[PDB]
């Protein structure tokens, strides 16, 4: 499936868990805002 | 973490609940929509 901000969850930063990779998740709503009115 | 939501379910009106309190529920999506519009 594709990684949203709904399949997954945010707690605390980026420099806290060992083996966090870099990668883009997909935001449903926020895109949709930018076709609404970009 | 703060109530919003995504983190509780709404089932009836504020009055059978023993013991309920009263306080804000922060819904993410009418926030973002106040501001987009304006
Ligand atoms: C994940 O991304 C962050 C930035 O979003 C990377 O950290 C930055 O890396 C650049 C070089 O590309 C540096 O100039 C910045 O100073 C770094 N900032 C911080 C806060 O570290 C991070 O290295 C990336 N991690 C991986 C594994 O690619
Ligand atoms: C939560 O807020 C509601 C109002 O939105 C309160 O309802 C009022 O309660 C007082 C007595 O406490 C009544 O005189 C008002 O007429 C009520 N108004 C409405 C619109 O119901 C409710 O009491 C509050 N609950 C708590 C625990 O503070």
């Amino acid at each position: 499936q594709i990684i949203t901000t709904d399949n997954t969850f945010v707690s605390g930063n980026c420099d806290v868990v060992i083996g966090i990779v870099n990668n883009t998740v997909y935001d449903p709503l926020q895109l949709e805002l930018d076709s609404f009115k970009e």
